[PDB]
């Protein structure tokens, strides 16, 4: 796996996934897709949303920072396109505020979906207004430096996953998940799958039929030895 | 106390404390309650709720998960009635996503009010979506199993408190504060107290006159020895 | 520095930093004013407001208090005029509910714009709903006693910063920052400074300008060895 | 269950279990113990010895301490016989130094065994140097005061556990197990069977027998899917 | 990067680099290699040694274990020859005791020198007693089950650094780091040489010569405009 | 109080306390000069001891480090004579490691008698061989580099406590406390009383005294309403 960790690259070419299936793994959700593809995926819970309701998937532009180092923020912007998100983690672990609203404003002028950062963000109420959607270790307005070379678009490791260049990265309310560029379509399929499902059963939850039922649960819970009492007294 | 812990066993009925006091307890809020039952009952302050400006109370339905394991939910549903409040501990620590929207479906089905969970929960910004409230201890995507059985309706520790079934559960923004059933109605008095008392004292408060004076606090101040000087030169 | 952590003291007078400047600290916001004072005075990143889109800045009227122990704050509430921020630390490390609405009254009746208080607050929504901001180290229930005698207007230790009383306390979404009283000035002229030149900055960003360019980043880039390749296979 | 939380009260009398079970229970150890009776009553990781290599037992005299305030040890020892062990939760969370050598010694002088203590500890070379065993939450230099009423002998929460005057505490260098004393005997013969069954199997892999043979693992694992491959390229 | 968090299998022949040069990077311990390799391949901080004094090396046999579940480490026993160290990362974060004697009975009989464990460790005193190295995440005593299929010698995230199967793995009482299997020459060699310099420098700084002087440092703090006064009042 | 956070000074001359006082209070040690001023001067409990057994106390030499640089240590290192202990602090929060055996083999060489350090240390099997004591926030092999310029013999903020260079730092298993040069004498000689009083109460504790007897509780506890029953069921 050779390249992690490697600095003073910038790979310029990637294989992207396909903006309809990174559109649609979006709303489909963190949660959803992150069973579809058997409970892989998810990054560290916390990674966290800097505002309330959003929900989106991107390509993932990959940038690996020094500690307290933002300078390859500005190297990565410029290899962005339109649906991308950035995924950046530092070369050790640091939640001093990488990223503010300048950048933010230099991604969005790309038309960049969100940031991913194992590390601190600032201007966050900035952010909200911009409509900049952010996931981060941190709230920092602790300023960082540019002295130290990076990467871009090399492999990195982001809340405790591998993020390959042009994996497809989900993020919601609940989390972040990554989905490998090559597992992309099988993904999407599970998910839609499981979310087709899961609107039938919440139909009749609602109505008031009960899961025990539904997933024909009881005779399971029996076999395994759950017993009924009327009262707490009769044990 | 014998019963915690044990795994395997539904208890059907339970003592429920009365709807009207259940209610008033939740408009009274928990900084209020705690104060009133002086100083007891309040979870630890990692149990978080998932939305703001949400109070609430209700007569608690417990439920022991495995750990990692949400069996006993979709178990606990069926003994739930209007006005309850779930409240799950997982058998040792664990912060999966045990609890998203389809349970959340169920539980308002019934008319349950809230869900506690000393554990992880998802579909989080669908539960806002509903209006189902939830206090958690944190929010993850990672699924649950359901393999191993606990039980429902035996007493609980959650967010190190002692929860029997049937006591009344008060949670807001501030926290989670447990009421022991028979303790019910001299704590619903003494924060009404509470309460009328903080009341007059914030109008005067917002008048301007100072709580020094309000509480008569002067003179067992000088008497403990404070000292006011002019300036910070003077020391 | 003598009189840090000394207890039974109140000093009346202490010298404030102009109402003017402080107004303009807050709208510029913590990281312009952290950055325009070289990377000085951010407290801790735990330290956190408990509402969303609130800037602002004021006086530190200070205050020393016993652990579990609120007893100053009311003695505090007296020496502050309209302008003031009150700044809480405990004697040792501490994360009950020091402070709540009726002392959140209080202080709005006397023109105090927020609290910063290295501890515990409760009351929370009610706080959210008078508008009285405040920066917290948790969110928590659990009250506090009015046995042991503290301190108002000596300097203290809060989120890790020294706070003189008259210093200039600049608080937002991303944190809380110290302004030393002398310093004020030239803190000021440096943040609005920064203010303009990224202004400026950001409409260039925004028309799609690379920073790379803006910032004539590239040559020394490549002097520090930057690399690019077209393809990742070609390493 | 009623009387937890409750102060002001010291139960005199209480039932304990019997040395010589309690003996080897200690003997036996953590693990053992917890696994024997079905991995229930262990206490939060966050308990941990401030000694190693000492694997002890006792019946548990439990004390509730107010935060902040240790007035209840003195009263507490007076009601220690030797075999005991001093279990003690403050009322909400704290981590002051509650307990050092002078407790220590006056424990000693009584036979009681050791302490388990669900906030800090001070004089901890002291203590080490006396062979007084200690698990807790923190070690902390922080003092504290004698001005508010507790509890001895009714039960507590300790480490997210429920322990009852009279159970048998189990402490090691992994952790810390409550059994209940009802239930002792049939923990000990459990975990004596545990005990002797891993002897055998340890002499079986120290012989260089593997565990899949041992425990009869393979054709379950092949059932399950696993699959073998020679080289990584293979797949 | 493809094979990470695939379950179901296990790879037989690994690629290892070689005794002598593994041997070696144990001796010039952590800090040296990670140095050497221009400070990357640093496991997370909170990988901690059981033991004291013991500095090692090891070919990596990896494992991913399902979330509380040890099935994989009889498995990968069988996949250990002499030299090799397991490296186990959870597929999701868990603190439960993976592992105690047993298994470290096993291990010790294939001659394998160590475990790293992304998770929890027990039976600590009898680890040290037998003299097996580990590096984990938590003691913890809580059980874990064998019901679910993991993977061995598969790439595994363990600390929050890619392991590869066969990469070198150097652990000592400051913590953990990879060392690529085909850059293990190169690291070698450059800690070699860092240990080389580094010996000079203590002769020479034991003889009492100032780091300023052996280092060449104070031209280029002065050029810094580092300044020296004679005492603070001179400020 | 001004000079906090200044970079780019170095202080000569600084005024110590002396070395048969300082001595005395590292003998005391940190719980016992803590409670002499009056529960004042704690540094925060996270500041651990990379050693066992070891108590002792120097004169402060201050050293402000930017953060992932530790450029002044060799500054600092000049400014030191026998008896001082070097405190150092980070100007923000940082577990890199700062410090190991070269910067320990150079102070040693000084005659200093300690590390105090807000931030990661490393090589820490060399430094405990070497019989350098160190007290700090984590173990990290982290490295660092020597491009920002910070200051020495300025006062810093170091585990949550202002230090002055010349001030007093005791150290020991229990933590670290600081005492203002200008109160040495009166916390030696409180220290020093205290320690007598404590011997007097130990020999009656080990004699089998009650505290309760020694201390006459008993008619305060009866007065605050402490209540014995005999049995619990009596309640
Ligand atoms: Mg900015
Ligand atoms: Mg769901
Ligand atoms: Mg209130
Ligand atoms: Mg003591
Ligand atoms: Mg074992
Ligand atoms: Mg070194």
């Amino acid at each position: 796996n050779t390249l992690i960790g490697k600095t003073g690259i910038v790979v310029r070419n990637i294989q992207r996934a396909e903006l309809d299936s990174i559109d649609a793994l979006g709303r489909l959700g963190v949660a959803t897709v992150h069973e579809a593809q058997n409970r892989k995926g998810l990054l560290s819970s916390k990674m966290r949303p800097i505002q309330q309701g959003t929900s989106l998937a991107g390509s993932a532009v990959t940038v690996l920072v020094a500690p307290g180092d933002n300078w390859m923020f500005h190297v990565a912007v410029e290899q962005c396109r339109p649906g991308d998100v950035l995924v950046v983690s530092p070369s050790s672990p640091c939640t001093d505020g990488y990223f503010g609203d300048l950048l933010a404003t230099s991604l969005q002028a790309r038309g960049v979906r969100a940031l991913i950062v194992d590390a601190g963000v600032r201007d966050t109420q900035t952010l909200r207004d911009m409509g900049f959607a952010v996931w981060a270790r941190a709230i920092n307005a602790q300023g960082t430096v540019k002295e130290t070379l990076g990467s871009v678009n090399l492999p990195v490791i982001c809340g405790g996953q591998l993020i390959n260049p042009g994996d497809i990265v989900v993020a919601d309310d609940d989390g972040v998940v990554v989905v490998r560029r090559d597992e992309c379509e099988s993904t999407l399929v599970a998910a839609a799958e499981r979310a087709g499902l899961e609107e039938e059963k919440r139909l009749r939850l609602a109505a008031g039929e009960l899961g025990l039922d539904i997933y024909k649960m009881r005779e399971r819970l029996e076999a395994k030895g759950l017993r009924y009492v009327d009262n707490i007294e009769d044990l």
